[PDB]
């Protein structure tokens, strides 16, 4: 079964901006998630300093990025701590109200969307390209899930019943019509290349086949 969820108001509004304001400088949203996997694999490192268990689900610490030209999506994998079911429907919702908030300000004030991730919210940079996001992941202490959001104010949570993964997070962005320059090969380079140069993990561009 298939639960809904409303956005925490303040969510919301800052999706509704990014979606609607003009901005041309849209490439950050790679780097932005590129970070947050980052993180996430430095999380599941730490904790396997002590407890060693915690990589039976997988010692491999990569980043990989699959274009895909036929379905119009990005996906990101990572094979990081991943996210439980409470991180997905009330923590990271939570938590980042007051980041949300500060950023809506420092906007208003002169602060441009680049600095979006200097405030928490970095993830929600992915609407400036995407109609659609899907969100699958897997935390070792709970079950495969997948998020999925197009705007409008609600989110749904199912328990997904694709291919495991084993552990980490697979974030699908189904790319607006005028935003297929994202599947590019050389612009995924040069945006890794100018923007994240210096992560500490393996980041694999997949080629597609054609
Ligand atoms: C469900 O969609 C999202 C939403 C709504 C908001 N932010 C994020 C960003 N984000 C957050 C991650 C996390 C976590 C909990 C801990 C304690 C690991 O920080 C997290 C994690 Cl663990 N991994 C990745 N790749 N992204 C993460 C996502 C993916």
């Amino acid at each position: 079964e298939v639960e809904t969820f409303a956005f925490q108001a303040e969510i919301a509004q800052l999706m509704s901006l990014i979606i609607n304001t003009f901005y041309s400088n849209k490439e950050i949203f790679l780097r932005e998630l590129i970070s947050n996997s980052s993180d996430a694999l430095d999380k599941i490192r730490y904790e396997s300093l002590t407890d060693p268990s915690k990589l039976d689900s997988g010692k491999e610490l990569h980043i990989n990025l699959i274009p895909n030209k036929q379905d119009r999506t990005l996906t990101i994998v990572d094979t990081g701590i991943g996210m439980t079911k409470a991180d997905l429907i009330n923590n990271l919702g939570t938590i980042a109200k007051s980041g949300t908030k500060a950023f809506m300000e420092a906007l208003q004030a002169g602060a441009d969307i680049s600095m979006i991730g200097q405030f928490g919210v970095g993830f929600y940079s992915a609407y400036l390209v995407a109609e659609k996001v899907t969100v699958i992941t897997k935390h070792n202490d709970d079950e495969q899930y997948a998020w999925e959001s197009s705007a409008g104010g609600s989110f749904t949570v199912r328990t997904d019943t694709g291919e495991p993964m084993g552990r980490g997070t697979k974030v699908i962005l189904h790319l607006k019509e005028d935003q297929t320059e994202y599947l590019e090969e050389r612009r995924i380079k040069e945006i890794v290349k100018k923007h994240s140069q210096f992560i500490g993990y393996p980041i694999t561009l997949f080629v597609e086949k054609e």
